[PDB]
């Protein structure tokens, strides 16, 4: 359902996310760009996500409910954890520096992946589409 490639089609308040996360202006201006692919796999519970963008090529892989931690591109270090949801998967993770949350979302929504996050009262989206 998740399973597939997704590159990343458009977005929603991001540069408004972005900067409360800390995101520096010229970093931001980059993200605004920054061609994200997702290719994620499953197996059972078990999950495999390479991310390429015009920053990193990484993969992350975590089973669900179980704590693991993630930095972000700048070396933020994220600790939390993926949930199924009915049909979503539900990350709860927070910062290891403030312990500010970060909640996301992930529901597939027609042939779109659409992925919300919330921090600190800033909610954006990211929308993508099958490579
Ligand atoms: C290169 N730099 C400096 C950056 C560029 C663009 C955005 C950046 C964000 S961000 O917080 O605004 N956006 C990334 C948020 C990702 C949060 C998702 C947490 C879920 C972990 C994903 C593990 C998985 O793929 O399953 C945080 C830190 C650095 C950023
Ligand atoms: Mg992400």
């Amino acid at each position: 359902a998740f399973d597939s490639t997704w590159k990343v089609d458009r977005s929603e308040n991001y540069d408004k996310f972005m900067e409360k996360m800390g995101v520096n202006i010229v970093k931001r201006k980059l993200a605004a760009h920054d061609n994200l692919k997702l290719t994620i796999t499953q197996e059972g519970n078990k999950f495999t996500v390479k991310e390429s963008s015009a920053f990193r090529n990484i993969e992350v892989v975590f089973e669900l409910g179980v704590t693991f931690n993630y930095n972000l591109a700048d070396g933020t270090e994220l600790r939390g954890t993926w949930s199924l949801e009915g049909n979503k998967l539900i990350g709860k993770f927070k910062r290891t520096d403030n312990g500010n949350e970060l909640n996301t979302v992930r529901e597939i929504i027609g042939d779109e992946l659409v992925q919300t996050y919330v921090y600190e009262g800033v909610e954006a989206k990211r929308i993508f589409k099958k490579d």
